[PDB]
């Protein structure tokens, strides 16, 4: 669960200014969940889908 920093990076949080809603890999649950991404200040490892996120992070390990 740490092949590369692409399985780490930042999540920021995702309050939302315009809200896009993408996924991010939350390393408190070690799984991909969603977040508004904010839009204007989304400083995180954005993932379009969790199946994409899980692919690299969760399944490539």
């Amino acid at each position: 669960p740490a092949q590369d920093y692409r399985c780490q990076l930042s999540r920021n949080y995702g309050k939302g200014s315009g809200s896009f809603t993408n996924y991010y890999y939350d390393k408190a649950t070690s799984s991909c969940k969603t977040f508004r991404y904010r839009g204007s200040g989304g400083n995180g490892n954005r993932f379009k889908t969790l199946e994409d996120c899980e692919a690299t992070c969760v399944t490539a390990e």
